[PDB]
């Protein structure tokens, strides 16, 4: 079905980017690209949540998207929600320059992210792998900096 | 599949809203509703663009969605786009109170409008029967006062 999305992530701070989606077959692999600013320095929790729902932020945008009802990890985990991409590094300039591929995520289908939200987060993803109850959940990736529904692009 | 959606309409200006999607049945219509404010009284285009891309702004959501490639209509004509869910109508307070029930866009399938923008437009739409070119495309609607993708909603 669809190749392309986009999402732009706003927040109610400095945080604001324009996330690219690119899924040249619908049985392969989903590449993510773009840039996203006013970031602090190091690593930040990357994740597609269930909901495309901002009525109240990114608060209502829900938990990780999860179809298969698994634990959190990393994107390279078989146990991993499939909203689960991992971490993007921000520079010392405040800068993350995304370029992540992903098998997992699709742009139709079951796995389909369409219609879903994208949040930046404020700490690191310990993907899964940090001892509490917190990191079968949400990486302990902390609060919500930014986010916006993925839509479909052109 | 997804039986619930929603829109968070934001612009430059002062309009804002939300509005929701309520599909029981795949086979079914679509019920719209929710309130929209910071509109000057009276008729408002109120259309499904093709693309949920706001990175430019509400302009790059693209033209009315049209995978019929047919003229723009009012929603009760069989000429329509798809995105023709006619005029949204605001009070003296400058409030939209929508309620509309249309069959022709689906939140799922080839008429599926997850992930594409809704967009509440400057002026009224003509339903096609101004007998210009530009009626035949927009309705003479004018410029995009708000918009938001349309997400999957709990
Ligand atoms: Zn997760
Ligand atoms: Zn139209």
């Amino acid at each position: 079905m669809a190749t392309k999305a986009v999402c732009v992530l706003k927040g109610d701070g400095p945080v604001q980017g324009i996330i690219n989606f690119e899924q040249k077959e619908s049985n392969g692999p989903v590449k993510v690209w773009g840039s996203i600013k006013g970031l602090t320095e190091g690593l930040h929790g990357f994740h597609v949540h269930e909901f495309g729902d901002n009525t109240a932020g990114c608060t209502s945008a829900g938990p990780h998207f999860n179809p298969l009802s698994r634990k959190h990890g990393g994107p390279k985990d078989e146990e991993r929600h499939v909203g689960d991409l991992g971490n993007v590094t921000a520079d010392k300039d405040g800068v993350a320059d995304v370029s992540i591929e992903d098998s997992v995520i699709s742009l139709s289908g079951d796995h389909c992210i369409i219609g879903r939200t994208l949040v930046v987060h404020e700490k690191a993803d310990d993907l899964g792998k940090g001892g509490n109850e917190e990191s079968t959940k949400t990486g302990n990736a902390g609060s919500r900096l930014a986010c916006g529904v993925i839509g479909i692009a052109q």
